[PDB]
């Protein structure tokens, strides 16, 4: 019979698809996919995170940004920058007047990005569908805060188990991200104190429950 660490496991295959398809593909990394190869470690955090596998997938990503143009930077940097950069982008926060420009062919690029991150972002949160995003996390949490709850002791806040469910504006800095605070109390939790078997499960339908957010506010990855 299935378990919750062979539903980990099939969450981990899913997220390997992804990966082996960055180690197939190195092409063309517009900025949801960029954020796309980190969402696949970021996640697969919550199982165990391969150091080889991880460096020799943001290898392709580099790659791409070399291929495409020879830059100082490394996949550490990039993969923080570019979470910040999208959740800024998100927030369109106000700066002072400034100049400056780009190759044409560089700048139609950039254009062809922005416009692959609007493209799926509109049929997420425009096309007849953004109240999905408030619907999802409201029933979401509304169901398993009864079950975290009736299996007791509750192990979160009420809003730290909406906001596990959520797993909103993937780039948040780590000064604001409150999804992954929870996951790091969550991990530690489970490095640490007793928990049944049957808690633990719960703590699993709390990850596929935000999977299940993640894909209705992100969309797929690797699909097939």
């Amino acid at each position: 019979v299935k378990t919750l660490d062979v539903l980990r496991g099939e969450l981990r295959g899913q997220r390997e698809a992804f990966l082996s398809e960055i180690i197939k593909s190195d092409g063309p990394f517009t900025i949801l996919q960029l954020v796309g190869y980190l969402r696949v470690v970021d996640t697969d955090l919550l199982l165990k995170v391969d150091s080889t596998k991880v460096d020799e997938a943001g290898k392709k990503v580099k790659a791409y940004l070399e291929k495409i143009g020879i830059r100082g930077d490394s996949v550490e940097a990039a993969l923080d920058n570019l979470m910040i950069k999208v959740y800024e982008i998100t927030k369109g926060t106000v700066e002072s007047s400034a100049q400056g420009t780009d190759s044409e062919e560089l700048k139609t690029l950039l254009l062809k990005f922005s416009e692959d991150l609007k493209a799926e972002q509109e049929l997420h949160s425009e096309a007849k569908g953004g109240e999905a995003l408030l619907s999802s996390m409201k029933t979401q949490h509304d169901e398993l805060l009864k079950k975290f709850a009736a299996l007791t002791p509750t192990f979160l806040t009420s809003e730290d188990i909406s906001g596990y469910l959520t797993v909103p504006e993937y780039g948040a800095p780590m000064n604001a991200a409150k999804w992954k605070k929870v996951e790091g109390m969550i991990h530690g939790k489970l490095e640490s104190s007793e928990v049944p078997a049957n808690l633990k499960a719960l703590v699993a339908e709390l990850i596929e429950l935000r999977e299940q957010m993640m894909d209705l506010l992100y969309g797929p990855i690797g699909h097939h």
